[PDB]
């Protein structure tokens, strides 16, 4: 009972100005989870956090900050970037590591219990 939202994040208005969507991870189970965000195009949005736990009964906000392109708008293009959002149990203290540094444990423990979503983009003129 993890829920990842939405299905697409939509940026707006100039896209050649920074702008940010919002994400979504809410633990409905009783066990703390950890996620991992993935960009394919790294060099045009920033995620915050891109790795971080949830608790029981927690949710989790991401922000997604489209970088823009001070270049060309485009007439009439399809954005082909996605998000891949990979949730694991976490059922072990970080000991004061950061989820980034365990990440790579957990899914070879767990890739079997992942639970993932892709999330696509859209650009929306005007």
């Amino acid at each position: 009972a993890v829920e990842i939202s939405p299905d697409v994040l939509v940026y707006k208005s100039p896209l050649t100005e920074q702008s940010t969507e919002y994400a979504s991870i809410s633990n409905n189970s009783d066990q703390t989870i950890a996620f991992k965000v993935k960009t394919t195009a790294p060099k045009f949005y920033c995620v915050r956090p891109n790795a971080a736990v949830v608790a029981p009964g927690e949710t989790i906000q991401v922000q997604v900050i489209f970088l823009g392109l001070t270049e060309e708008p485009a007439a009439d293009f399809k954005c082909r970037d996605k998000f891949m959002v990979i949730t694991l149990p976490s059922p072990y203290d970080l000991n004061g590591k950061a989820v980034a540094d365990v990440w790579s444990d957990l899914e070879a423990e767990f890739k079997q219990q992942a639970i993932s979503k892709k999330i696509k983009v859209k650009y929306l003129i005007s």
